[PDB]
């Protein structure tokens, strides 16, 4: 349902958190890997491997699609962006509902 990407991208923004706080080896590699699982727009979980704090950008331009009871299956962006040297944050967009937002 929604929840999937809800809880996905909520416990991303944890991990992104976890990347951020956990050190690096030169050259901005993560000491140990962490597995992050979104699911595709199409509904498939796709298991990405963050071996190095740069691996959070491969996130971002990620699609889901949430399957909403009593409305529709809204497209949603997964976002990540930098927020200082090789820390990244992350988060959604939904260019569906905009509320302030126009598409470019």
């Amino acid at each position: 349902g929604r929840h999937v990407v809800q809880q996905q991208v909520q416990v991303l923004q944890r991990q992104a958190s976890d990347i951020n706080n956990t050190k690096s080896l030169p050259g901005g590699k993560l000491p140990k890997p962490v597995t992050v699982k979104l699911t595709d727009e199409n509904g498939k979980p796709q298991t990405y491997t963050i071996n190095r704090r740069e691996d959070l950008m491969k996130l971002n331009g990620k699609v889901l699609s949430t399957k909403t009871t009593l409305g529709l299956e809204q497209t949603f962006r997964l976002r990540v962006e930098d927020i200082g040297g090789k820390n990244y944050r992350v988060f959604y967009e939904t260019n569906k509902l905009e509320h302030h937002h126009h598409h470019h």
